């Protein structure tokens, strides 16, 4: 089997406002640099094979302290970037909630329809992430595997590892410097555990809404 | 929304040689007595306003753990009780796999379409959650509820709260001892975390397969 850990990035810069990130670059914050160390300790008690991370700041840097604990090397992975949040991207969640009231209302509604003008559409992301785990089930079966990745592409993983729609996109928590556990069986892939957050601590914020 | 906080008791006698239980009703073992307590001591630092437990020895005294100190009143609920493994209660896993071999392959293979002999299907049990679980988002909206259970009812509770195939069963983590947290939104559920373990520590066990 494969024990795939879906790790979602320690807290940005433009987390705690709220402000959709996208293809753009922000740093992680100093609570972040923190909960990345937190969430690192806690990866290094057991044996890691791989570790792949967007490539992005915000995970490379996640993936950085997890793969430094273990001496190993991160391999970006596109397919796992976040969404192409288009004109979205730099807008706080209350602006596009103000200027853009029907595409936000589709976003939190109906997921699975939506696509991003001047970015990307979610199923485009369903598709890559899932083409991503296909390689992943085949290339490092018996191994364990770290994901380093962001809210949206996580989600669609999961819709994709559970084979349910992708309608079921907002099911999941996905907190900052979060860690999942997923076992890639024989069968059908299982979440053993999904969002744990123990190890940061008084460093832990719970998610933002619509992000 | 119902802050649904879903438990599955701590563990019994039986559950470290993996012996199928169904509906008799063996103690806690000594570090399953421990495992509440450690639950206990987790649920107690928020505001709880109802506990629901499967009648059975293992769920009700884990029940009661959460509730000491809390001074809240168990809720006896039939409808979250153990599936009725019928035949296979009192059987090792082992024993099951060379006795019913055919009957075992469904179970870990189409749960959805199993039936004991001498017991229950697992289609009744999805029947019988789900209308509990229709009930707690009428009756509890804005409260926090606490519902012990076992494995069976928990992982056909999630196929009803994502409103997904009852076929997805095995692919949710239940150890025992465990909390997830649900929110009932007002459009869907949503899945925050599952499976916590982290306060189990030292007395944390991983679940047997095929239970
Ligand atoms: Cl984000």
């Amino acid at each position: 089997m494969v024990k795939l850990i879906l790790v979602r990035h320690a807290e940005s810069e433009w987390n705690p406002v709220g402000r959709y990130q996208g293809l753009l670059d922000p740093d992680l914050s100093e609570r972040g640099k923190k909960q990345a160390k937190l969430l690192a300790q806690e990866l290094s008690r057991e044996h890691l094979d791989v570790i792949y991370s967007s490539p992005l700041k915000r995970t490379y840097l996640t993936a950085l302290e997890i793969a430094e604990a273990k001496n190993l090397e991160v391999i970006k992975e596109d397919r796992i970037i976040e969404i192409d949040h288009g004109m979205w991207s730099g807008m706080l969640v209350e602006e596009v909630m103000e200027k853009y009231p029907e595409d936000f209302r589709r976003w939190v509604e109906e997921p699975h329809k939506v696509e991003f003008q001047g970015g990307e559409s979610l199923a485009s992301v369903y598709n890559r992430v899932k083409g991503f785990l296909e390689e992943v089930r085949k290339r490092h079966w018996n191994q364990t595997v770290v994901v380093v990745s962001h809210t949206v592409p996580m989600r669609a993983m999961y819709c994709a590892l559970l084979g349910v729609d992708l309608s079921k996109f907002w099911s999941f928590g996905c907190d900052n410097a979060s860690y999942s556990v997923i076992h890639m069986e024989e069968r059908r892939n299982v979440i053993l555990k999904l969002n744990i957050t123990c190890h940061l601590g008084e460093f832990y914020v719970e998610a933002h809404k619509a992000i």
